[PDB]
């Protein structure tokens, strides 16, 4: 069994720690049961949250492996090997300019705007805001809500994918949880543990994950997804939730 | 006399300088006849149009005199002597804050943009909208069309003034083009010269330099508002009308 999980709004709380959901984490890596944070952020911020690869960023556009993985892929950076399934930032960002021009209205992103004006949207500090702008795949775009049909449109009418986080709606190409979660299924090195998968997501960009796995389970404030599992409490309440009576059952 | 003018689709043709009008400013400099800019641009903006003062940046938030002028006014400021007669940028983005709040929702100006952001939404070069985002008094704003009577009614609420610049809103306290001309006529040396003003402009945001002014003339595409003259051709092909129509005879 893996775990693929959202980060913001599913093993995180409100403000951007993973405290909450700590005793949950902590039974499944006593049980041996391999966690792999599948999200929005960038690599820096998974970075700056502690976290240790595999790891999957940028809604899928990046799947970063320990440098000593036992199946070769990707391409060194130090201590990692990267794969890229997505298109690069700078060829996202010059297509949305395509795309500003047929709405005939600005379009602005994260890579618009100074680290100041990013916490200050975010609620970030100013630190984290400058690692939630160092992105490599996706862009974060910052809609009116009025304006969301037509800028909508104008990104598929240049190629471009969106999906939405939780509060902001993303732009890029190539970017799915869902491949992402694939391929990493399938670099595994263990074939066995990799046979069944689990996915606990939050919001829209985590259908293509609930799609992905065996196990599909919703903590989100909604009403869960064609299909999913849902739980009683959203966030981490809800991670907690599903580990001891859905997962552990299964693992005994 | 003394000629005010917006640069703005006035002194400057579309592309971005004036033709036109280049031998109507020297036959008016030619005859002694000061001409003073008007503008929402800033000072660095007015510097690399290689412009001398005095002249009027920001919509009227600041007058720039020569550090010589004969008449004490203002602060030194190196080769400058400046008159603010608006609150200043940060203070202006402090409120812009609370304004904020009280919306419930962003309210994003050049402040918040990178330099190159600026440029793209400007279609200026990089370097040009660098010298755009150096502003001293007023804010440009970067509204949405379904918010923007919220936001103007947070902006007002929260004790700022605000304009349509053409393209874009700007939120400023105490920037007003009138204002600025009715100060520095005030501060002309010659005070006999200084009795007759003309103003030219762009828009109806000119409106409040068309009021401080004794012949106003409108150069815009629209219809010039009540009391003020109307050319032709706009642009600097009616700064230049305008100039031998108007001015040249006297
Ligand atoms: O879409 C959002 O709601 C969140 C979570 O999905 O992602 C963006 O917003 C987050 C900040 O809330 C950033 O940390 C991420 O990098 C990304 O820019
Ligand atoms: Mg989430």
């Amino acid at each position: 069994m893996i775990v693929f999980t959202d980060l913001d709004g599913t093993l995180l709380d409100e403000r951007g720690e993973l405290g909450p959901a700590r005793e949950a984490l902590e039974r499944l890596r006593a049980l041996g049961v391999p966690v792999v944070p599948v999200t929005a952020k960038t690599r820096k911020e998974v970075e700056a949250l502690g976290l240790e690869p595999p790891f999957i960023v940028e809604n899928g556009g990046g799947l970063y492996l320990p440098r000593d993985w036992p199946v070769r892929a990707g391409r060194p950076k130090g201590g990692y090997r990267v794969v890229s399934l997505a298109w690069p930032y700078r060829k996202v960002r010059a297509r949305l300019r395509e795309a500003e021009a047929l709405a005939g209205r600005p379009i602005l992103g994260y890579g618009d705007l100074t680290a100041e004006a990013v916490a200050r949207l975010t609620g970030l500090s100013r630190e984290a805001a400058r690692r939630a702008k160092a992105r490599e795949y996706d862009e974060t775009l910052v809609l009116c809500p009025e304006e969301v049909e037509a800028v909508l449109e104008a990104l598929e009418a240049v190629g471009l994918e969106w999906t939405h986080g939780g509060r902001f709606y993303h732009a890029a190409k190539g970017a799915d949880k869902g491949r992402a979660v694939a391929r990493l299924r399938a670099l595994w090195p263990d074939p066995e543990e990799a046979r069944f998968a689990v996915g606990l997501g939050d919001s829209l960009n985590d259908l293509p994950l609930f799609r992905a796995v065996d196990l599909a389970v919703y903590v989100g404030r909604g009403d869960p997804p064609e299909g999913v599992l849902a739980t009683p409490a959203p966030g981490p309440e809800g991670f907690r939730y599903a580990v001891e009576r859905y997962l552990l059952p299964r693992l005994s």
